[PDB]
């Protein structure tokens, strides 16, 4: 599994996940500086106030 791992709308970067990892994620929140969109391998646990979107296909998290 390969997932995008770039922040926001910056140029796209990819990450090859650990063997057996089938998911990619897109996490979004806002802080005092602006809106943050992070991407990576896996499907991390839901923390309060964070928007999380997980998918299970190649580079599915743009």
């Amino acid at each position: 599994r390969i997932c995008f791992n770039h922040q926001g709308s910056q140029p796209q970067t990819t990450k090859t996940c650990s063997p057996g990892e089938s998911s990619c994620y897109n996490k979004q929140w806002s802080d005092f500086r602006g809106t943050i969109i992070e991407r990576g391998c896996g499907c991390p646990t839901v923390k309060p106030g964070i928007k999380l979107s997980c998918c299970e296909s190649e580079v599915c998290n743009n």
